[PDB]
C-alpha cells in the first residue's frame, strides 16, 4: 500500500480494480488511496484485481 501522494482531489477513469479488505472493488489505485486515508487507516489491500 503505497499511498503516501495522497489524498488527490480527482482519479483518471482507468481501471485496475484493487479488492479492499472491506471486500469492495476498488476502481483503481487512486480510488483505493482516496479511500485508505478517510478511513483513518481501517482500510487495507485484500489482494489485486476484483473481490
Amino acid at each position: 500500500v503505497d499511498c503516501s501522494e495522497y489524498p488527490k482531489p480527482a482519479c483518471t477513469x482507468d481501471y485496475r480494480p484493487l479488492c479492499g479488505s472491506d471486500n469492495k472493488t476498488y476502481g483503481n489505485k487512486c480510488n483505493f488511496c482516496n479511500a485508505v486515508v478517510e478511513s483513518n487507516g481501517t482500510l487495507t489491500l485484500s489482494h489485486f484485481g476484483k473481490c
